[PDB]
DNA sequence: GGGTTTCCACTTATTCAAACTTTTAG
DNA sequence: CCTAAAAGTTTGAATAAGTGGAAACC
């Protein structure tokens, strides 16, 4: 358990790493032929188990378990504890397209609260909700409820509510790089990025205006597209990016990366990145951050 | 119970984060 | 000539999302 987490930071982290789930399972023992499970979950590398424990003690709900050999998950499916999930995201709402999945999570909750999921009509309604939730219905499930079921939902278009949301979100999707551009041989270039699918291009473009710096570049890995918000101008990094996250502390192992990233920022501010000894200090910091930690 | 809920082990991609090099700006 | 800033490239894996199995619970 230990340290508690700021609710807006938590909402930002959920916008990045969270996921809502609605299981509609074939069940011979169910009077209606199907059983259900509803909840919310976060899966992270083992190195960030403390985040899941901090979230757990912030809400006082959820179960932590291994997720393979290198990951760990927090899952909330106990029905009464879903009220906590609902109460949090009502007070601290999501702003990515995942908000649409939360809204469906709510509809499914209402059905199950009335116990309608134990009847034919309630299961049917849960199939309709799941058709729009995340990756939708399997072919088997779709064929089991023969009816014109829409897969579309309202697109979410909301603005960053505050710097705390950005800290939680950046704690998930952010990246702090000490780029060693290979005449001392090396030009140290600090880089800050935030990655996200094109489905939230509106949100990504606002980062430029919201933070007053940076560029947007599109990426394409075969049939997959995503956006990268990138800042490299030192003064923007020193005056606009660093103070934001100094004032709104990151969580997880990435905080150490930001801290080291700030050490190099101070060396650069003092021109020591142009000295042989200063450069050696920077190369040593870089080796022990991000994947090298 | 007998139907239902909750938990635990584990899988599967792709959307991420991350690392690297080349060119242009001032 | 020099350092900074920006454009550019590449991809592994930590994510997001999910399933099987069954103990536990009402
Ligand atoms: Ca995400
Ligand atoms: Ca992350």
């Amino acid at each position: 358990r230990r340290e508690s987490i700021n609710p807006w930071i938590l909402t930002g982290f959920a916008d990045a790493e969270g996921s809502f789930l609605l299981r509609i399972r074939n069940n011979n023992k169910s009077s209606v032929g199907y059983s259900t499970e509803l909840g919310f979950q976060i899966t992270l590398h083992n190195k960030d188990k403390s985040i899941l424990e901090n979230i757990q003690s912030t809400w006082k709900v959820g179960v932590i378990a291994n997720s393979g050999d290198n990951a760990v998950s927090l899952k909330v499916t106990r029905f009464e504890d879903l009220k906590v999930i609902i109460d949090h995201f009502e007070k601290y709402p999501l702003i990515t397209q995942k908000l649409g999945d939360y809204k469906l999570f709510k509809q499914a909750f209402s059905v199950m609260e009335n116990k309608e999921h134990l009847k034919e009509n309630g299961i049917k309604e849960l199939v309709r909700i799941k058709a729009k939730l995340n990756w939708g219905l399997t072919d088997e499930l779709k064929k089991a409820f023969p009816e014109n079921i829409s897969k579309e939902r309202s697109l979410i278009n909301k603005n960053i509510p505050n710097f705390k949301w950005l800290a939680g979100f950046t704690s998930g999707e952010g990246h702090f790089a000490v780029n060693l551009i290979k005449k001392l041989g090396v030009q140290v270039q600090l880089r800050f990025t935030i990655t996200q699918h094109i489905k939230d291009k509106n949100l990504m473009n606002s980062l430029i205006t919201y933070l007053g710096c940076g560029y947007i570049r599109e990426f394409n890995k075969s049939e997959f597209s995503w956006l990268e918000f990138r800042v490299t101008k030192f003064s923007d990094i020193n005056d606009k990016i660093i103070p934001v996250f100094q004032e709104n502390t990151l969580i997880g192992v990435k905080l150490e990366d930001f801290e080291d990233w700030c050490k190099v920022a101070k060396l650069i501010e003092e021109k020591k990145h142009l000295t042989e000894s200063g450069l050696d200090e920077i190369k040593k910091i870089k080796l022990n951050m991000n994947k090298g930690r």
